[PDB]
């Protein structure tokens, strides 16, 4: 009884601390490696840094908070922090997929208009892109949440909003679909379309130089495909719930959300296909 709890509490607190550590280590590495290598300060990696910041925010803030909830069984941090926690969660996924769109666009341009691309893309402009992405993302995630557009009238819903120990995120059907379409599905579709255009013009192509490039593009390809596998199952279930809560077991809907959080750990590992990243990872770790 009370032993079964202690075992679970402490073993979970461990797995959580491990994930926290892996995300936070992995992404600090990426930021520092780009931060301390002129070789690796390309325009494209500015977008990678932005992406790794998003994952960093999942490691320091999203996952710790969510861990305390999973381990201890309730929300211990009050109303305001619960909403702000939810905000940051939605914020991160949105910035992540929007940054992936920028990256696929950056690559499409650089590959079919290398001349137009050169005279257009500068450092001051890649900064503007990155902030515009974070602004759009914060707009679409904070405001509806802090304005309670996500709330429902249900008895269950109000049971939970009054209770300070509840941080369930029970939303209405409108917010569920709007949020999914605006935060995930639309950028997901843009990023697919632009990723297959990029793959067309990739095949339709000094040989050593082109192999090294296509290695980098596949890396980016993997980045995207894995982000899509980690999140697509959750946003599919998010939708289907609105029409039928009986079609998918609750535990799996929770699982799928964690799979999402887990994606924050994967990019630094995947960037180990790069010799340049790998040399900077070792040099840094001292
Ligand atoms: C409290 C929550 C909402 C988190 C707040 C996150 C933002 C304030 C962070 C996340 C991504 C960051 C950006 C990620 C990458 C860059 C690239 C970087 O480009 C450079 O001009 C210097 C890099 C170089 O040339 O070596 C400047 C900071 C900037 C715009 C960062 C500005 C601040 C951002 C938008
Ligand atoms: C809210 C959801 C439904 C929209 C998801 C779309 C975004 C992932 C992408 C699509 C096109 C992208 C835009 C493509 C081009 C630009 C111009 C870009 O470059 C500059 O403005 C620099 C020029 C300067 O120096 O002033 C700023 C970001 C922005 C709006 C990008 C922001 C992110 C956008 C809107
Ligand atoms: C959750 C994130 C949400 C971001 C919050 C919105 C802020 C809007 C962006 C912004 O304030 N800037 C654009 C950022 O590019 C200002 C910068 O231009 C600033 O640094 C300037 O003072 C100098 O560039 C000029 O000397
Ligand atoms: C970018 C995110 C944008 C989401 C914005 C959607 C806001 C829609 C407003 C809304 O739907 N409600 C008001 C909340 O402001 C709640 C109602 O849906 C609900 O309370 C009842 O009418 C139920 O009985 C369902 O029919
Ligand atoms: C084009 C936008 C179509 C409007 C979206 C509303 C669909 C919501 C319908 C719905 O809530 N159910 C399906 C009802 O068939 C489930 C109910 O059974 C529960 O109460
Ligand atoms: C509210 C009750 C929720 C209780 C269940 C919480 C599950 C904890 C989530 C977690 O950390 N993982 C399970 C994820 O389902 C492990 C992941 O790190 C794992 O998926 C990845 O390591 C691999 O997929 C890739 O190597
Ligand atoms: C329920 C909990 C843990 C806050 N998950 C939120 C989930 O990660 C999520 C992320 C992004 C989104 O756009 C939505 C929209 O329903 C939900
Ligand atoms: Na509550």
């Amino acid at each position: 009884a009370e032993l079964l709890s202690q075992q679970w509490e402490a073993g979970m607190s461990l797995l959580m601390a491990l994930v926290v550590l892996l995300i936070v280590a992995g992404n600090v590495l990426v930021i520092a490696a780009i931060g301390s290598t002129q070789r690796l300060q390309t325009l494209t990696n500015l977008f990678i840094t932005s992406l790794a910041c998003a994952d960093l925010v999942v490691g320091l803030l999203v996952v710790p908070f969510g861990a305390t909830l999973v381990v201890r069984g309730t929300w211990l941090w009050g109303s305001f922090l619960c909403e702000l926690w939810t905000s940051l969660d939605v914020l991160c996924v949105t910035a992540s997929i929007e940054t992936l769109c920028v990256i696929a666009i950056d690559r499409y341009l650089a590959i079919t208009s290398p001349f137009r691309y050169q005279s257009l893309m500068t450092r001051a402009r890649a900064k503007v892109i990155i902030c515009t992405v974070w602004a759009i993302s914060a707009l679409v995630s904070f405001l509806p949440i802090m304005m309670h557009w996500w709330r429902d009238e249900d008895p269950q819903a109000l049971k939970c909003y009054q209770d300070p120990g509840c941080c369930d995120f029970v939303t209405n059907r409108a917010y569920a679909i709007a949020s999914s379409i605006i935060s995930f599905y639309i950028p997901l579709l843009i990023m697919i379309f632009v990723a297959l255009r990029v793959y067309r013009e990739a095949k339709e192509q000094s040989r050593v130089m082109l192999m090294r490039e296509h290695k980098a593009l596949k890396t980016l390809g993997i980045i995207m495909g894995v982000f899509t596998l980690c999140w697509l199952p959750f946003f599919l279930v998010n939708i289907v719930n609105v029409f039928n809560r009986d079609l998918v077991p609750d535990w799996l809907f929770v699982a799928f959300n964690w799979l999402g959080y887990a994606n924050s750990a994967m990019n630094p590992i995947i960037y180990c296909r790069s010799p340049d990243f790998r040399k900077a990872f070792k040099r840094l770790l001292a």
